[PDB]
């Protein structure tokens, strides 16, 4: 089933959907997983996430061109941490119209980050504007509230069973809700909550460290942000 290309691992999950994993080390935390997904609408490519390096996401690109060959029309990115953004250089540099969070873009020099080249809102519901968003096809994001970041945001893919949690939504089995230095832990449950209610026949939960999952993962994480208050 997994796919290792080069440094990278890909796992196809729906006949139009793949999800892309790459890998950094983290001192103190080994060599960590991070996964986003790629999305064949017709005649093009949709990205959801980098990964976490320049040289990962050119990688990316090029298994996109091997196996599916098409152009990658667009990639949104679910928050401002490496793993999700670090490689938006190298989208740039192949042409690729690049989308985040307004909170995301504005973060980002400070993360470290390089901007994309625009930026979603949401309105008060957590529905993306959808003049924000233009030809998105399948790909339906929503803002769940504050919980793994203040900007993170989440993705339906239209016509499948999958939705992405990106770092808000860790497996049924996690043991802890990974790096909260940038949580909003006040909120973090409701938030997770809020993801499951957003996507309720979504029964593959993607998500950024973890394989695919059950709606358990959703059920479990926000039973551990219960525990944060
Ligand atoms: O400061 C951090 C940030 C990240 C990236 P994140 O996954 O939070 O987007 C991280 C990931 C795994 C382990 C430790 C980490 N420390
Ligand atoms: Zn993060
Ligand atoms: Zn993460």
């Amino acid at each position: 089933g997994d796919q290792r290309f080069g440094d990278l691992v890909f796992r196809q999950l729906a006949p139009n959907v793949w999800q892309h994993t790459s890998y950094l080390d983290m001192p103190g935390f080994g060599a960590v997983a991070s996964n986003g997904l790629i999305v064949r609408d017709g005649g093009r490519v949709l990205v959801v996430d980098t990964a976490w390096t320049d040289d990962q996401t050119a990688q990316i690109l090029n298994w996109i061109k091997q196996e599916i060959n098409l152009p990658v029309a667009l990639a949104v990115v679910t928050h401002a941490h490496q793993d999700k953004m670090g490689g938006m250089d190298a989208l740039h540099a192949a042409g690729i119209a690049t989308y985040a969070n307004a909170l995301s873009n504005q973060l980002a020099p400070q993360e470290g980050m390089v901007a994309a080249q625009h930026s979603l809102t949401f309105a008060a519901n957590g529905w993306v504007e959808p003049a924000t968003a233009p030809n998105f096809g399948p790909l339906k994001v929503f803002y769940p509230g504050p919980g793994h970041t203040s900007d993170n945001i989440t993705v339906g893919i239209d016509g499948t069973d999958i939705a992405f949690g990106g770092c808000l939504i860790k497996d049924s089995k996690a043991k802890s809700l990974g790096n909260l230095g940038d949580a909003d832990t006040e909120h973090y449950a409701a938030s997770a909550r809020a993801f499951g209610a957003a996507f309720p026949k979504a029964s593959m939960i993607v998500m950024s460290h973890s394989a695919p999952d059950s709606r358990a993962a959703i059920t479990h994480t926000a039973r551990m942000a219960d525990k944060l208050r």
